[PDB]
């Protein structure tokens, strides 16, 4: 499976990544953007249908903000480095 996850401290809110995968990614108040399935918890197996989206976010974001792995984040999105 896949999971991914904002960090948000890197996030420099440049509304690419709602754009590219909208059932993913939206934002909060002050533009910095978060994972819908989740709360942005890294915890919710992205549908199948829905990674390529995931992907071009991923690839697309400016900042390497948006976080991929096959194993869950459990609320850190910094689990993986
Ligand atoms: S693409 Fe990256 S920097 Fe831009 S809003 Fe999404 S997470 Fe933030």
């Amino acid at each position: 499976p896949k999971y991914t996850i904002v960090d948000k401290e890197t996030c420099i809110a440049c509304g690419a990544c709602g754009a590219a995968a909208p059932d993913i990614y939206d934002y909060d108040e002050d533009g910095i953007a978060y994972v819908t399935l989740d709360d942005n918890q890294g915890i919710v197996e992205v549908p199948d249908i829905l990674i390529d989206d995931m992907m071009d976010a991923f690839e697309g974001c400016p900042t390497d903000s948006i976080k991929v792995a096959d194993e869950p984040f459990d609320g850190d999105p910094n689990k993986f480095e």
